[PDB]
């Protein structure tokens, strides 16, 4: 599923992600746009051999199980193609995980680069929330 900005903003809320680990709507919308471009079937490989899944780009050397990322961990205990639902609750449940690890949302590199420090509450510009 591609989501709206709004609509992907109000899935987010509903799910207890505005303001979680004090992180603001605006940065998960900000972070979502540079990771998938707000698509959940998003998959990209990576350097050494794991995959980001889905809208918030959640890797296989971690998060999630997809049988093909050797020495990797599933800690959200979940298959990856869980993250690639039109439903966004395994990847908010997940992100929640990774966000409460140590870096916060620094652990997304498209956030860091991308969205930090910048006008994140633009991306819930004119939603209905
Ligand atoms: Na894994």
């Amino acid at each position: 599923k591609v989501f709206g900005r709004c609509e992907l903003a109000a899935a987010m809320k509903r799910h207890g992600l505005d303001n979680y680990r004090g992180y603001s709507l605006g940065n998960w919308v900000c972070a979502a746009k540079f990771e998938s471009n707000f698509n959940t079937q998003a998959t990209n490989r990576n350097t050494d051999g794991s995959t980001d899944y889905g809208i918030l780009q959640i890797n296989s050397r971690w998060w999630c199980n997809d049988g093909r990322t050797p020495g990797s961990r599933n800690l959200c205990n979940i298959p990856c193609s869980a993250l690639l639902s039109s439903d966004i609750t395994a990847s908010v449940n997940c992100a929640k995980k990774i966000v409460s690890d140590g870096n916060g949302m620094n652990a997304w590199v498209a956030w860091r680069n991308r969205c930090k420090g910048t006008d994140v509450q633009a991306w819930i510009r004119g939603c209905r929330l």
